């Protein structure tokens, strides 16, 4: 408080050491009066009639939350560079979260001129969800997120939240949750907030590609003393089968035994971004591949991480198992796409599946001969695996994270799950950082001289603006190869443009031209 | 004060111990300008020509009071469902008030446009009547409690008092209060009050309903030892007159000897939900069976803790005798039977008499024989007993509390009384809770310049707001049945509806769709 | 038998396993007249809920 004095500092940098990077965020943050100060149920209903697939009920909440949920929150295009560059992993260790500098402003709208003046004794209430007693919607890729440029001011999205549903009504199984049924404290002028936590222990996220595939693991000199059959008939027919076997064997690397196999599978339709080679139908819905849950489809998003291409042709791309993202400026309703940004995982493909390819071919009968009576005999035959489950030695690399992409996700809270790695990419904890929740408090207007039991819906105008830090320090895995080549490394390119790459043009808008991946660098198996 | 410093904080929740259970409620007020900060007398001739039970004589008073003396005004409905199916009892221990965040705000109205102003150097007094000297207005049922939605802002209800009256005519022993005569402190800018009180000691509430009758404490299968007259005559008849006596008896029930015998009762006229049922004339003063004090006829409302309805009959209510409750958004005059929420006593059956039903038979002369002449014979007669006092060997069950219910009242100061439990429900005490009362202190506008004798009428538009929290400790009185098949809980309704019960509506309106017991749990006797 | 306790911030009330108060000629989970007891439906644990 005061003008000589201020509540909060610069705090804007990123600090590299041995092992660990620690990167800090500041910006400048403006918080709205949501939905009057009212509590609302909304459902499909209230916007329409809506298909089965997208029937959902909940309720609106007054309250705002701060999203950091995304790797451009607290890297710097430069600074990751240097992360992907030259570490085989990293992950999240603590932050530290803090709010100062707090401005509450009055409105007033009279005869149409606006008029904004301070309201020096108004407060804004903050908590945090550390015992995850609410909805969470921090690991759904929602927008809201600190803008990724220092210096742009942003707008603290509205926090809602979905329970059970039967069509557009509800069930006695639903919940309802009022968040000021959390404590609540009385603050003076001039007031800061601040926190800490620690992130549970996870994996090291894997940036890096192979320099080996799985069916290329063996000596390229040596024989196997394994048998594999080579021949069952002599050639010419009548009665001519045989068992004949072969050592592999260099020249045949198809049919030696392995100890691992390649991980699971669920396929996808195919789109080129040739629209001339694609299916003159409409395709988005009937060949989208879904699963369903209680009777409602739900789009198989990205799912299992699988490689997006087979080697030799990048323009296909799966129908929904690639992360899209929007170029800077691109609409919301059937943008065209040169508008969008589809990312591609190439680098799994030497240990996952091809997402638009069968897994693989089973044996479907028993081939037999001749024996007693002819129509009984049959030759072998084989189908295609289109999904396959875990299978004991399958090995798989997990999806990459990019700049512009999720860090983490919450765990549901359930009895089993499998690898809980986050499909969208990230680190999955079952304790995350907690939702901050913040709302200003309402100023209700002048009340009637004559008692109303009636509450109180004549408020004053207001609305909230100030600062907020993050500092996160993460753990890095340094990289020891023994490769005598030179790496693939993310450079910048030296040719003259109009614009400098991940920088603001003449109108000052800042853009990021290109998702950037983590998987760089190369190791063995 | 200032805008990076609070003068008050969160503090909303409930916590569960393993005796106790800590309720915490904020909430946000504003505080008018009452009568124009006069003190005016007040009586039912100002508001026309009534009837002489109407007549009354007080004053109104330009201060405010905090009222929280209703169960939801600190207990969400999860913590009463909590609070209900697991406990038999309960009972307040302590409690701690706060008020904070004190904003005193001006207005101005010039030529139609109204603009609203900080006054920083505006104050507000507070005290609290901690001796009990002025009228209490707390144990009357009145609106202007807290919230039972924390979100909600309330407006805080004007302080007025009554004394003694000829009809609109006061008298030589009435008594006038002023409230400025109690101490007044100075204050400065960003100044909080406080003050705790502790709950002197009460019963624990019966939580509870009886899973015995009051006649059905004997054991089914053994005959007892004492004899009753079973039969006066022969049969036939000239002159039979006999005496016979009998053991009773699992088959006869009815006329065994018991210790303890149904609490009293007060008649009341018994009204069906069913229209068409009831007669077709206007009774409802006429057939209200009230009490009369100094020429002054009152209603018997509730009374004396009595079932509602017999058995297999809950369309029956008694016309004064219970609680009802108006639903969300009821009018005021004359609304309709499914406006209101009529609460029913149905399980203190086993011990209170019905309301709707005369207490029993008594005997109203002598029965004698022939004897020396004729008309002087006369058979044997009884009459009904509408009312029955207290007698040796009654008990009783008290008035069950509500979610929506009061929780305590007042004992008038009097020479004696008789088992002081509130007849509308909760704790009776002689030093209950005291009343807070809160004033806007008045800010003259520009006097003139030469001197007027005469007081100043003419003050700057003024009103307050803040906040206000209550903390209150509750001890509980846990269960130990040995009960083997499972007991009746509170629970909500699976089946699907458009609303969820006890929330928000689409519009932002919070509403309790019915009335909330405390008596599910069963013990014996 | 070790136990979970539950700490949820639901608002509204839970679903709750209850006898039914109607009137029948036999208790629930008791003996009849000949003295034969019976468990009349199977009973779940999964009434409680929490989000995730």
């Amino acid at each position: 408080d005061g003008v000589g004095s201020s509540s909060g500092n610069w705090h804007c940098d990123s600090q590299w050491l041995g092992d660990r990077v620690i990167t800090t965020s500041t910006r400048t943050w403006a918080l709205p009066t949501y939905n009057n100060h009212l509590y609302k149920q909304i459902s499909n209903s209230t916007s329409g009639g809506s298909s089965n697939d997208n029937a959902y009920f909940g309720y609106s909440t007054p309250w705002g939350y701060f999203d950091f949920n995304r790797f451009h929150c607290h890297f710097s295009p430069r600074d990751w560079q240097r992360l992907i560059n030259n570490n085989w992993g990293f992950r999240p260790k603590r932050l530290n979260f803090k709010l100062f500098n707090i401005q509450v402003k009055e409105v007033t709208d009279n005869n149409g001129v606006k008029t904004i003046a301070n309201n020096l004794t108004s407060t804004v209430q903050v908590f945090t969800d550390s015992d995850y007693q609410l909805p969470y919607v921090l690991g759904s890729a929602h927008e809201g997120c600190l803008p990724p440029f220092p210096a742009d001011v942003f707008m603290i999205p509205q926090y809602g939240y979905l329970t059970l549903n039967d069509g557009s009504q509800a069930v006695g199984r639903s919940s309802f949750y009022c968040l000021e049924y959390f404590p609540s404290q009385m603050l003076r002028t001039g007031n800061n907030f601040q926190f800490s936590y620690e992130f549970e222990n996870v994996p090291f996220h894997s940036s890096y590609a192979h320099s080996q595939s799985l069916d290329r693991l063996m000596n390229p000199l040596i024989d196997q003393y394994l048998y594999y059959l080579s021949k069952t008939i002599n050639g010419s027919g009548q009665n001519q089968q045989t068992l004949k076997f072969s050592v592999a064997g260099p020249s045949n690397m198809a049919v030696q035994g392995r100890n691992y196999i390649p991980g699971p599978s669920y396929r996808q339709q195919r789109v080129s971004t040739t629209v001339t080679q694609n299916n003159n139908s409409e395709f988005a819905w009937p060949g989208a591949s879904s699963w369903a849950l209680n009777g409602r489809n739900s789009l198989m998003n990205p799912g299992p991480a699988m490689a997006s291409h087979k080697e030799g042709e990048d323009r296909f791309f799966p129908l929904s198992g690639s992360l899209i993202f929007g170029k800077q400026g691109t609409g919301r309703d059937n943008v065209d796409a040169d508008k969008v940004m589809i990312t591609n995982e190439e680098e799994i493909k030497t240990t996952n599946p091809v997402a638009t390819e069968s897994y693989g071919q089973v044996a479907t009968n028993h081939q037999s001969a001749q024996w007693p009576t002819s129509y009984d005999a049959a030759q072998a035959q084989t189908g295609w695996v289109q999904n396959q489950g875990i299978l004991p030695g399958m090995v798989w690399q997990d999806r990459d994270v990019y700049l512009q992409g999720p860090i983490w996700a919450k765990i549901p809270h359930t009895d089993g799950n499998f690898h809980p790695s986050p499909l969208m990419g990230g680190f999955g904890m079952k304790h995350p950082p907690p939702q901050i929740l913040i709302k200003n408090t309402p100023v209700p207007a002048d009340p009637p001289t004559a008692f109303n039991k009636d509450k109180l819906n004549s408020f004053i105008t207001q609305y909230s603006t100030g600062q907020v830090s993050v500092e996160i320090e993460w753990e890095l895995q340094k990289e020891n190869s023994k490769r005598w080549n030179p790496e693939i490394q993310y450079t910048s390119n030296y040719y003259k443009s109009n614009n400098v790459e991940f920088a603001v043009n003449t109108e000052g808008v800042y853009s990021e031209p290109r998702p950037i991946g983590t998987r760089y660098l190369t190791r063995n198996l």
